[PDB]
């Protein structure tokens, strides 16, 4: 006859978004169980995006285009600042950002967040490009996720490897589920989001003491970036293949990335030559994006599903009846190229949604 | 001071081809270690093709177009016949095969292998299509792989989960490696096969006592097949998306597959209606194909790799020196839509190549 928790929540997905959401909920005293196919220890799995990130803080939208994104990025920057003393985040001082034009600098909205923000002289920019410099932050993407999982462990959250094909499979043991499935949201019956799309990103992981970050979007024919991460390594990018699911390494892309990154910063090489670059690994990850932007909202759903709710519902197309329950589904997916830099703010919004739903529907 | 084996081989890949190759080699007394990312217990992993097969025996080429394929298929049919008494293979009696024309029947080359081979009357074919009927065989693809793994266990083979990015990582503990990596062959340094390509196959797994197999290639706008497998289930297909990496479920494709399969055989439904079909799961697998056909051959390779051998070689582009060794690489990949039905014959050819290489290079 023990007093049992009335705050059970299932988090579906264990990428940086499911982990961050799960952690703030655990901190709020929720009993959290994480169901996912890919776990933080799967550091080379291509069926989720989180092991492949830079991961740095680089706003990609204006305030008007992405009000939520900016909110989430500002909050996450504050969190990452707090992680520098223990090494879970690292300063990228004198980061260099190049754009094709003034508009590509996004209204400079974040100039109060990144220290020492200032324009760069044309002499310090690629020919014909415009640029700014600032201090931003980066995390070691797989290790950051493992860090969050450790924090979750201490708060009593649990993990389970599972691959869901229909919503009722996630509503096992909880009347509220956080859906942080990335690309998976499209093929789970009861979610069926056709708007989910991948954005392919190929990179080269390099061994280098280079501590300078350079983000170059001034050449529309060649996206390029150099992101140092904790550990004496730098990630050289990159690609943005919208709707591209190809998980194979493109050898031509390798050449373009290294050549371009070498232009940007020869110190990524031992001798300033492409042949002098110490390659550690060739990577391809699929960013989980979504037409219409990231989805962060709570939905009320009736179980069991019927073929009317989902074309992918299981069992016979003709269905009703017994049993029948209403549950809460809190979406958190489609962060595209900004899942890490938005993760803490997004998790905050998710946790507020869960609190609200609990008040309105779960007692 | 024990007498140690001089027949150590590494098998890279644990799909039906790596497993079959490994088993015949183990039977020949080789000491076999299987290195792979995906193992037979990973029955819903989309990063290899073997969990998603029908898997039945359906020749796809003429003798002239695919002499190896036919050889491999004929040998595998014999093996599967031997597995019927213990249930690891099942007869698909009165299988129905529809084609657009006489040429689509491939010269009837296999009519001596499949019992009761005979043409079908136009009345028993889709309008305007031509057809034949015969008894063929099917295996339960993931359970068949688990069966092979059990056989391997008894013969002393071992398994290890590993994801290789460069050949020297596979030549650990053996001077000969069998490369059965499917699509992976394209991105492993030292193999770098740009010809490897996926062929996307979406299917619907259905609960049904239907024991009749129907293969319909008469409608070029709608590939369709119904493959019963051991266990009271049938796999309804399908798609052949050449070069398509999309792992998401296409809801429209679902409708087309079920409608077409229902035309072909209403008993896949409880009431002969689409709504009467008991859906178990929606699946998407990537067939590992290869332009130029499957690759089954032995290659002599010098380690360590240099950037001249592979654009993806690790370390600095400028490389030589110490150490330096020659090893044997036996390729076995690119079986496309016929990996199961060709697996035993292919494994036979692989094992002969290994025997030959051992004679010529490993003592
Ligand atoms: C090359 C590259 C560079 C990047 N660099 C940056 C960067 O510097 N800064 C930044 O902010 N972002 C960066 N990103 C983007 C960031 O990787 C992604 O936004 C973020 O990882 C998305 O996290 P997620 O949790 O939403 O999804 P994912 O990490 O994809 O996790 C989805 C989770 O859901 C699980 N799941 C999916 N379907 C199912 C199912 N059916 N049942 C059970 N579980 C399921 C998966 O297994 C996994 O646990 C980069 C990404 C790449 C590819
Ligand atoms: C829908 C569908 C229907 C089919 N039906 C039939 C059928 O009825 N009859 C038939 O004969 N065939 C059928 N097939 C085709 C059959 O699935 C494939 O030909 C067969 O599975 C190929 O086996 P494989 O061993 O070559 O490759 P895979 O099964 O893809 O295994 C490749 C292995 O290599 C590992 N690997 C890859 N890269 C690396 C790396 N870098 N390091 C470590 N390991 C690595 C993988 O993890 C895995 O272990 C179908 C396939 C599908 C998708
Ligand atoms: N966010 C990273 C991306 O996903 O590639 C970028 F900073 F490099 F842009
Ligand atoms: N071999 C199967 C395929 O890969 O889809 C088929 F028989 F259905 F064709």
């Amino acid at each position: 006859l023990m007093m049992h928790s009335q705050k059970r929540v299932v988090v579906l997905g264990s990428g940086v978004i499911g982990l961050s959401s799960a952690l703030i909920l655990a901190r709020k005293g929720y009993s959290v169980h994480i169901l996912a196919r890919d776990l933080p220890e799967d550091v080379s799995s291509q069926t989720f995006a989180s092991p492949w990130a830079g991961a740095n803080w680089t706003p990609f939208m204006t305030l008007t285009d992405g009000p939520r994104q900016a909110k989430w990025e500002e909050s996450t920057f504050k969190k990452w600042v707090e992680l520098v003393p223990t090494g879970h985040a690292m300063w990228l001082k004198g980061t260099r950002r190049f754009a094709q034009n003034e508009d590509g600098l996004l209204g400079h909205w974040y100039k109060d967040i990144t220290p020492n923000y200032r324009p760069l002289p044309s002499s310090e920019c690629p020919p014909g490009a415009i640029g700014v410099t600032y201090d931003t932050l980066s995390v070691h993407a797989p290790k950051y996720c493992q860090y969050l999982a450790r924090e979750l462990q201490k708060l009593g959250a649990t993990f389970e490897r599972r691959t869901v094909t229909s919503l009722e499979q996630a509503f096992d043991g909880a009347d509220l589920v956080v859906n942080a499935t990335g690309l998976g949201a499209k093929s789970i019956a009861g979610i069926d989001d056709q708007a989910a799309e991948p954005i392919r990103g190929q990179t080269v992981l390099v061994k280098s003491p280079c501590k300078r970050c350079t983000m170059d979007s001034s050449d529309p024919a060649s996206p390029a970036y150099i992101i140092p991460r904790p550990g004496g390594e730098v990630i050289c990018g990159g690609t943005y293949g919208v709707g591209d699911w190809d998980l194979s390494v493109n050898p031509e892309t390798v050449q373009r990335i290294l050549k371009h990154c070498l232009r940007l910063d020869p110190t990524i090489s031992s001798d300033g030559t492409i042949e002098g670059i110490e390659v550690l690994r060739h990577n391809v990850g699929l960013r989980p994006a979504r037409r219409g932007g990231p989805r962060v909202e709570a939905e009320r759903i009736v179980l069991p599903l019927d073929r009317t709710k989902s074309p992918l519902s299981l069992g016979r197309g003709s269905a009703r009846a017994a049993k029948e329950k209403e549950v809460t589904l809190v979406h958190a997916y489609g962060f595209s190229s900004a899942g890490y830099q938005q993760s803490w703010g997004a998790a905050e919004d998710v946790a507020q949604l869960v609190d609200e739903a609990f008040q309105r529907y779960h007692g």
